[PDB]
């Protein structure tokens, strides 16, 4: 089929430039990451998931990388959140699910995202959740034999106070956290600290139990109780992901599926 392999970039999507990429025959959408990088290209040909952004492949012009990435047309998660309210809890609680299964599958396969954040939490068309940028992630696991990490990567609001504190650590509880980050702006449309540390007051008031405060306080006691769990200093104390799972919260009904057509009588 001629002209099948031409694309037209029609606007910017972010920023290396992330472009949205249309087949010139079959109109096809894409996102075009123009660009470490290395690594990013071989995490990626390793993932295979509904809620982690698809790679279709790669071209190399030069010195010029171009990564063929998965269209979001919902875009980021962190445009979903309000600011200082955050959005309706059976959302959050249906993100939050969408979540778990796409870090589940990451960290079944031994890769770490390193970054988790709701500026690397696209939505599909129908509100799907899904993970991107590879950008920071790593194989903890291989060969099934844990690897210790010791490397200062991610978003300072959403690291783990361990990644602060301690020269090693491992990977899957500061996933977890991070997680737990994303949890709290959810519910309350802000971060609850600048970094977990003891020299931050917002993570010592945490510490101290003092859930008259903001952020906490706009957060029912449900999904607080999960909150509360996730956000443990000690990693060898915080919550699972098979835990998780176990929650009340987590498993509490609240939201109904996607709206379907009807008609009466
Ligand atoms: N790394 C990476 C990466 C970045 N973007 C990917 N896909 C994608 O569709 N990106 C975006 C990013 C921002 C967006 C923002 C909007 C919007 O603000 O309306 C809509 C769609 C968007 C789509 C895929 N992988």
């Amino acid at each position: 089929v001629p002209f099948v392999e031409d694309w037209d970039l029609v606007q910017t999507l972010g920023e290396g430039e992330v472009q949205l990429a249309v087949n010139r025959v079959t109109e096809e959408a894409v996102a075009v990451k123009i660009v470490n990088i290395k690594k990013e290209i071989c995490i990626n040909k390793m993932l295979n998931h509904e809620n982690v952004v698809k790679f279709y492949g790669h071209r190399r012009e030069g010195n010029i990388q171009y990564l063929f990435l998965e269209y979001c047309s919902g875009g980021e998660l962190f445009d979903r959140i309000e600011p200082d309210i955050g959005m309706p809890e059976p959302d959050a609680q249906r993100f939050f699910h969408q979540l778990m299964a796409g870090v589940v599958y990451l960290h079944g396969i031994g890769i770490t995202h390193r970054d988790i954040k709701p500026e690397n939490l696209l939505l599909d068309e129908r509100d799907n959740l899904k993970i991107s940028d590879f950008g920071l992630a790593t194989v903890f696991r291989y060969n099934n034999r844990e690897r210790l990490l010791n490397k200062m990567c991610g978003t300072l609001p959403y690291v783990a106070p361990e990644l602060l504190k301690r020269r090693e650590f491992h990977a899957e509880p500061v996933d977890v956290w991070s997680c737990g980050i994303v949890l709290t702006a959810m519910l309350a449309g802000e971060l609850p600290w600048d970094q977990p540390s003891d020299s931050c007051q917002e993570y010592s008031d945490w510490k101290e139990k003092k859930t008259y405060l903001n952020p906490w306080k706009k957060i029912d006691s449900a999904p607080l109780a999960l909150l509360h769990k996730i956000l443990v200093e000690n990693p060898s104390a915080r919550i699972t992901i098979p835990d998780i799972k176990k929650d009340r919260w987590y498993n509490k009904p609240l939201k109904k599926g996607a709206k379907r057509p009807r008609v009466t009588s």
